[PDB]
């Protein structure tokens, strides 16, 4: 009904700019040392170093969490599933992108230089919040679950997807899997202790 | 279903032991210096300093996060709606309690001295995860989202509720509200910034 979903987000290799290298579990990405031999399929970002989450939301409330520790240049947010991928695209609401980025050591709303977020501190884990019907894309510091930014209310119209950009060469972006408990694992007599 | 519910947990004042002091919003609680004049009612813990979440779960996957910073004696987890409220009840699976506790500077699963969890760090934010159909009650350290413990799988049989015990009169426990983005707040055309 009106439940918040803690979404499980896996990256889509068919959308990934060729400089982006996906982990084997597809839950993390790093900008690697060249341009992989990947087809220029129409869902692939060919210029902007971007990748989408595979999952798409068409209603209700969803959030997921992104680890960005030791990444200089990154973008997180939501996009229309059908946004333009090809050429020097503007990552702004008008083209169906709702984003937070780190650029020149600052936090910037809607990939804009006229929107600095004067955060007192460094973000390690970012929460990306979507209320589909409310037109709401919001961002959180998951250190203390403090609000960072809500994008201007937009009607989404079509399904939306998790959006990512990795500018820097420096460290991976990790998408935090949704908690699963012991799902699919043996729980012995004393319980399952410190699973990894 | 298949999706993880980020539950919004508010404490039920009718369950709360008389030495428990709830916040106005009922989203935090402390053990106070005296017994409050609260109606007797069958739902009230009368001997153990416990309180339940208002909402019960009969199906699906749910989780919520609890802040226990500077709380020396605490229990979090899940219990059957119908657990014994009156008298000294052992907080064990047999009596419908699935818990993690801090006790004598030690972490113990199932309120048992034979279930000591050898953690390297002091817990501050604890995730409580429920998979009703799987019989799964799991605990997470929400600093790094790392697994602490899954109880031996149990047939819940009846609806279950968030369970809390607060033994020490030092610090409140806080139940982290579900993220809501800009719900009930005007988003300016500039978008909403560091909401507090």
């Amino acid at each position: 009904r009106t439940f918040l979903h803690a979404a499980d987000v896996v990256l889509d290799p068919d959308t990934a700019h060729p400089e982006l290298f996906l982990s084997e579990d597809r839950r993390s990405v790093r900008r690697g040392p060249y341009r992989q031999r990947v087809p220029d399929n129409p869902e692939r970002f060919d210029s902007q170093p971007c990748v989408l989450g595979r999952e798409s939301f068409a209603s209700g409330k969803h959030y997921w969490e992104v680890e960005v520790e030791n990444v200089m240049v990154w973008t997180v947010g939501v996009c229309r599933h059908s946004v333009e991928r090809k050429g020097e695209v503007l990552l702004i609401p008008q083209n169906g992108f709702w984003t937070l980025e780190m650029f020149g050591n600052q936090y910037r709303a809607l990939s804009s230089p006229e929107r600095i977020l004067p955060l007192k501190e460094s973000l390690c884990r970012v929460g990306v919040f979507l209320d589909y019907e409310a037109g709401d894309v919001s961002f959180y510091n998951m250190r203390d679950r403090s609000h960072i930014y809500t994008c201007p209310r937009s009607a989404f119209t079509v399904p939306v997807r998790p959006f990512f950009r990795l500018g820097s060469d420096d460290s991976p972006i990790f998408i935090c899997p949704a908690l699963t408990g012991a799902s699919g694992v043996t729980v012995p007599e004393e319980g399952l202790k410190l699973h990894r």
